[PDB]
């Protein structure tokens, strides 16, 4: 079973999902929670929506595995499992994150060569792919620089390097046939309300430098859904689960994008319905704070953190009592 | 294609590539890649020339059981692709350490109809280049079910029960049934055994007699183990270390025809030769013998000597293909 060929098809339906973080166990220093069941439920939801909408093309934009090092066998099994499920629905294009595995490019090249339903982009070189109904899509990829990031002493030369790669992708996008799609794995400059992860070693790109002649710019690396701009339509889908506290207010899920020649692109979010997070803050863990903690957590379907400033003696076994209390600090 | 041409099957069977090996790293490292790729290219071109229907790979394709080098893994995936372009490929891996191998194997088998990884005792039905249906009966190294070895008696009974199961499954054949095994046949004539650390030994009579061909890997020399059923180790493609001076190295082309005995030809690798030179003492007459031998010898030379002979003249630094003195 391969791709249809529709004459004069000027429409393209896209599923764009990202930042799965397969394999993550959260709060290992306090109360480890294996996020696999929740994450697989969200991925199943995304797969089912993609099949229901009959998307033509599936875009994955990196950090699909939580560990930059060797992932667990179960994490790799899940990643490959869902790749197969997505390939069964529509051709898949994969822009991986900044993983350490030196064989990743080799694996990506190999599976790209042996299947017309998956493409790994791991360089700045454009790739022409065919979507489910025969649409020709020029992929303009922008991965984390291959330690050209570390191989640079100069901030000015590195920024010029990145801009020159963006300019080249712009030129290639002009040589488009039907559709052009930018795929990037980086941090957009000046993101409203981004922790920055106390920033060090990120790739920061000005959103105005993303080639404006692409039909859609699919970004990954950021855990919250963000519509970055409308021309070109530029989106981070977000992660599928709330990975840690700080992500209480994020929107989580994937995005369905519809492109039509001569018309503006339209999209819908596919919400993941993630479990919620809550941080409870107290001056002191007194009896009034204890009943607040116990009563809140008992009716809260997600995970709870408790923060308190002042010493309050030996606390009772709160976590033994409360199954969804994962951290006290 | 579909013919079905269900009476004949042309097989290329090669094994034990040891991609990534550098030899004599403690004395004079020799990167074997250029010689090995030359042999692999020869095998590929022969497979294309004979228009084989099926390509069988039986393990130890990588030298390191640990994480292989990028260049070695690149070479492996490169030749897999070249072979897939010629005919469908069935891969029975050796005992590699990578815990992700089974996942990789499952994934690539699922996304391509031109390659199949067999990594358990489960039989797999595959289709050859001209539509022939081939039941693969695989026998890899026990999945550290070998480490699950309390008693030699219980372990051999486990191994024999798997062989019995493959025998029964081979009876459910349609066109051809092919055994693929990665192990050491018992009592191999002139096999060093590496003091048999962690080897799996199988009596050749226990290989299911109802298969049309039994493709074995793990042994570095070509061996016709028996004729019924035809059972072959192709050998490695290069002489990996001294001890393999007299081996035949290459691959094998096998032709099966139902109701006919199987036939095969060796595809010789033309490997570079190895030679060990022995002297009682390294005198000036022995040095000129060594120097003159190596000057006309197209392969790699080892010098062994019993008697103390003082500090050696620059024997190896002088001679580029003298790789070991011990
Ligand atoms: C065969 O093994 C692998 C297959 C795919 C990936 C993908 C990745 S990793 C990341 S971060 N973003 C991605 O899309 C990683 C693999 O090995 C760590
Ligand atoms: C994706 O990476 C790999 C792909 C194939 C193999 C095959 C092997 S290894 C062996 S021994 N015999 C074989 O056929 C090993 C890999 O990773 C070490
Ligand atoms: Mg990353
Ligand atoms: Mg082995």
């Amino acid at each position: 079973h391969h791709h249809h060929h529709v004459i004069n098809l000027k429409e393209l339906k896209i599923l764009h999902t990202s930042d799965w973080h397969l394999g993550v166990t959260s709060w290992t220093s306090s109360r480890p929670v294996d996020r696999r069941e929740e994450l697989k439920k969200a991925l199943d939801k995304v797969v089912e929506e993609a099949e229901k909408r009959e998307v033509d093309l599936i875009l994955l934009t990196g950090d699909l595995l939580h560990s930059r090092n060797n992932p667990s066998v179960v994490a790799l099994h899940d990643l490959l499992d869902y790749l197969k499920r997505m390939m069964r629905t529509a051709p898949v294009v994969v822009l991986p994150g900044n993983h350490d595995w030196k064989g990743l490019k080799l694996f990506g090249n190999f599976v790209t060569s042996i299947s017309s339903d998956i493409t790994f982009v791991m360089s700045f070189e454009p790739v022409d792919v065919e979507a489910k109904r025969g649409q020709k899509v020029r992929i303009l990829p922008f991965p984390y620089p291959d330690e050209s990031e570390a191989l640079r002493k100069n901030e000015g030369d590195f920024r010029f390097f990145l801009e020159s790669r963006l300019n080249k992708l712009y030129e290639e996008a002009l040589k488009k046939e039907d559709f052009a799609i930018f795929m990037g794995h980086f941090t957009v400059e000046g993101l409203a309300g981004y922790a920055g992860i106390e920033q060090g070693r990120e790739i920061i790109i000005n959103r105005a430098l993303i080639p404006s002649v692409v039909d859609y710019a699919a970004l990954g690396h950021i855990h919250s859904f963000r519509e970055i701009q409308k021309q070109p339509l530029t989106i981070y889908p977000g992660s599928l689960i709330r990975i840690d506290f700080g992500e209480e207010a994020d929107e989580k899920g994937a995005v369905f994008v519809e492109l039509k020649r001569g018309e503006p692109p339209r999209y819908e979010r596919i919400d993941a319905s993630p479990l919620p997070l809550k941080t409870l803050y107290y001056k002191k863990i007194d009896t009034s704070a204890l009943k607040s903690i116990r009563d809140f957590c008992r009716n809260f379907p997600g995970y709870v953190r408790v923060v308190y400033e002042e010493d309050s003696g030996i606390l009772p076994d709160l976590m033994g009592e409360i199954d969804n209390l994962v951290k006290i600090e």
